[PDB]
């Protein structure tokens, strides 16, 4: 029910410090240049307790389906094989990805008409702002 604010089709409108975030998660030069150009969408839907987040882009297409609190395997757009757990902290979706003893945290929040994504690994923070399609 809290997930209702997130449901719909969203398209990337702005990006801050994303190159350095990609560097921190381990993305190489060529891939960062090509991925950096992409304008992914974010299609969020719900069926019972299952949340599905799909992203399509010229870089890579991804899809995850999950239940809140329940760890799952995810393959990220940059091909990390991660263990992911997504929880609701108030009305913020908090997504932790763990692999190879590392961790990154992705928060999705509604702010005005936007869906703001903050991505954090180590000292490095990037913001990806989406708006409704
Ligand atoms: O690309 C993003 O805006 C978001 C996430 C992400 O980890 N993206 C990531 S992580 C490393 C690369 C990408 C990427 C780059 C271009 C297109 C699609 C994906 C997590 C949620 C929002």
């Amino acid at each position: 029910h809290m997930c209702d604010a997130f449901v719909g089709t969203w398209k990337l409108v702005s990006s801050e410090n994303f190159d350095d975030y990609m560097k921190e998660v381990g993305v190489g030069f060529a891939t960062r240049k090509v991925a950096g150009m992409a304008k992914p969408n974010m299609i969020i839907s719900v069926n019972g307790d299952v949340i599905t987040i799909k992203s399509e882009s010229t870089f890579k297409n991804t899809e995850i389906s999950f239940i809140l609190g329940q760890e799952f395997d995810e393959v990220t757009a940059d091909d990390r094989k991660v263990k992911s757990t997504i929880t609701l902290d108030g009305g913020v979706l908090v997504h932790v990805q763990k692999w190879d003893g590392k961790s990154t945290t992705i928060k999705r929040k509604r702010e005005d008409d936007k869906l703001v994504v903050e991505c954090v690994m180590k000292g490095v923070t990037s913001t990806r702002v989406y708006e409704r399609a």
